[PDB]
């Protein structure tokens, strides 16, 4: 719902996906071509190249933990 709570063990993630529905090429970056599911989406997919490493190399957004991760 424009808010995509991504439950975790320590600390949600509060991301809004209607949001990050653009900043994006053309959709299909982090999906792959095909929405639902992202396969067995990963706590090292996170911080992996499915978060984080976008930002890292998108040069746009916060990488910090309090930046994702909050109380
Ligand atoms: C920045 C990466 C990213 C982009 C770009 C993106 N999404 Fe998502 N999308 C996600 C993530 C992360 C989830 C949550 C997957 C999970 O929690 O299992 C998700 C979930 C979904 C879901 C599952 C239910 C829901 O409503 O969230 C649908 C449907 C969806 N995306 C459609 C799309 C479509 C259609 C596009 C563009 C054609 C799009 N998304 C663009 C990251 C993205
Ligand atoms: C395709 C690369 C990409 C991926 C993957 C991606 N984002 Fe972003 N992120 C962006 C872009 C682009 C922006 C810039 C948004 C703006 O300009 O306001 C951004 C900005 C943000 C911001 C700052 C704006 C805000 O809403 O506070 C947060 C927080 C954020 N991302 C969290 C996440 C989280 C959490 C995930 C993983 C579920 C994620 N992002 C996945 C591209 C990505
Ligand atoms: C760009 C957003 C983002 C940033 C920055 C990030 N994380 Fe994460 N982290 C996530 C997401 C998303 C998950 C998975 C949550 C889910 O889907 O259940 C996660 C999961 C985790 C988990 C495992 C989840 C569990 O089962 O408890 C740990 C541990 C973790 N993060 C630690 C950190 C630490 C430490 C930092 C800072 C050094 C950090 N994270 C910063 C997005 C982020």
């Amino acid at each position: 719902a424009d808010d995509i709570v991504l439950k975790a063990k320590n600390g949600d993630v509060k991301f809004p996906h209607k949001a990050h529905q653009k900043a994006v090429p053309d959709c299909k970056k982090c999906h792959e071509k095909g929405p639902g599911k992202i396969e067995g989406f990963g706590k090292e997919m996170a911080h992996g190249k499915g978060c984080k490493g976008c930002h890292e190399e998108m040069k746009k957004g916060p990488t910090k933990c309090g930046e994702c991760h909050k109380k």
